[PDB]
């Protein structure tokens, strides 16, 4: 017997939190301009999916970039949204967007300038009107893809479509989308549920195969179980605070995790919940959008928060947060520090969200609400600059800017059916 220390969740702790800069030039998202474009005249989109292999690569189908996003229907004639003046609010029709949300795929040959598909699904192919988000996995050379997503309302289940992508020298099309499978929903000792708390998270898997032992694994959002107001911070949520900042407050209501489940075959089709990687208790609710970058032959392990999630008495901007260990299942440790990554602007503290980290140091968001004056500001609903970033031991660098939506592909696959 070669004795390992036995895998266990590493904790965020409160104590980590408390090194969270929110000024760091290092660690912060370049000011989005107020003049930037819109993609669509139609619809809102916000979280995007690039199509991916099962090992992360970003992919191109004979030559076609492709990205998913979750997309909502502009409702500018709708009463409901007209002010005072009869004039059209467009901020009441964005934070709706959630209620009606559905799945769309756009496409180009540049990885930017994206042409619209439309719904990857049908209407009515979801067991739930409202499409959450996921991962769309490239399969194979027939163009096969398993988009795993969120089913939402009633609850909150991982479940995954099959269908195809084809492509034309004109543009790509998605086909075939029309057997939802359920997955897993919490289950009520490692995840928290429904019952548990009416706001819970269970959301936004990210498959992969594990690149040392070849299994397929994901990831997934989620609270730590037990009914909400039950938890306790202790000494190792708190963590090693200074003097004067042992008071929890109520943060034992901020109950964020990263999950993982492990699959029983190479297709993705059996899988089992597994305790959590990360937990966030009295530190964030919202340990959103976990994902991976294995680089150096490390794990690095992303998830995306809001400033208004934070436990009590800490806090932080909305952005990218990260861990990096040496094995899939930890010791975790938080990068920089404090685990922030990229953070918002506090001039511009919500200018972009759900970031995605890609494993060439690009890293996608859209843009959600910028100012323009001392009491103005716009919505966005559409792809904001990416930025590239370097991950360095247990360090993060952002060092570039690029154009609105640029995201290019890793590998191309040449498709035919």
């Amino acid at each position: 017997i070669q004795p390992y220390k036995p895998t266990k969740a590493t904790i965020w702790s409160r104590a980590d939190a408390l090194k969270v800069n929110e000024y760091d030039p290092t660690t912060t998202q370049p000011l989005v301009s107020g003049d930037f474009p819109v993609m669509s005249d139609e619809v809102f989109i916000w979280d995007t999916m690039p199509l991916r292999d099962i090992d992360g690569n970003i992919a191109s189908v004979n030559g076609w970039s492709v990205i998913f996003t979750l997309t909502a229907d502009r409702n500018p004639t709708a009463p409901e949204y007209q002010d005072e003046q009869g004039n059209y609010d467009i901020t009441l029709d964005w934070n709706d967007r959630h209620g009606r949300a559905k799945m769309y795929f756009w496409y180009s040959r540049t990885g930017k300038d994206w042409i619209i598909g439309g719904r990857v699904m049908a209407e009515g192919v979801s067991p739930t009107a409202r499409e959450w988000a996921g991962t769309p996995v490239l399969l194979n050379e027939r163009g096969e893809i398993d988009l795993y997503y969120t089913a939402v309302t009633p609850g909150a289940t991982v479940v995954k479509v099959r269908g195809r992508v084809v492509t034309t020298e004109n543009g790509v099309e998605m086909v075939g989308f029309k057997k939802v499978k359920s997955l897993f929903e919490a289950d009520g000792k490692m995840y928290q549920t429904e019952s548990q708390n009416p706001y819970w998270a269970f959301r936004d898997p990210c498959p992969f195969r594990d690149p040392k032992s070849g299994k397929l694994y994901m990831l997934f959002e989620g609270n730590v179980a037990g009914e909400r107001g039950s938890h306790v911070v202790g000494p190792d949520e708190l963590g090693d605070v200074p003097p004067g900042y042992e008071d929890a407050g109520n943060s034992h209501f901020q109950t964020g995790c990263i999950g993982i489940a492990v699959c029983r075959d190479e297709d993705g089709d059996d899988w089992e919940l597994l305790p959590p990687l990360i937990t966030a208790v009295g530190v964030n609710d919202q340990t959103e959008r976990p994902h991976f970058v294995f680089q150096d032959g490390k794990y690095y392990l992303f998830t995306i928060s809001h400033k208004f999630t934070y436990g009590d008495g800490l806090t932080g901007p909305d952005g990218v947060y990260g861990f990096v260990s040496e094995n899939l299942f930890g010791p975790y440790v938080p990068l920089n520090g404090s685990g922030l990554v990229l953070g918002n602007p506090p001039s511009q503290p919500y200018q972009t969200y759900s970031h995605y980290v890609m494993p060439n140091g690009l890293v996608t968001s859209f843009i959600d609400s910028v100012p323009t004056g001392e009491d103005s500001y716009r919505i966005g609903g559409t792809e904001a600059p990416t930025v590239l970033i370097k991950l360095k031991g247990a360090q993060t660098f952002v060092l570039e800017e690029f154009d609105y939506g640029y995201i290019p592909p890793m590998i191309d696959v040449k498709v035919e059916h």
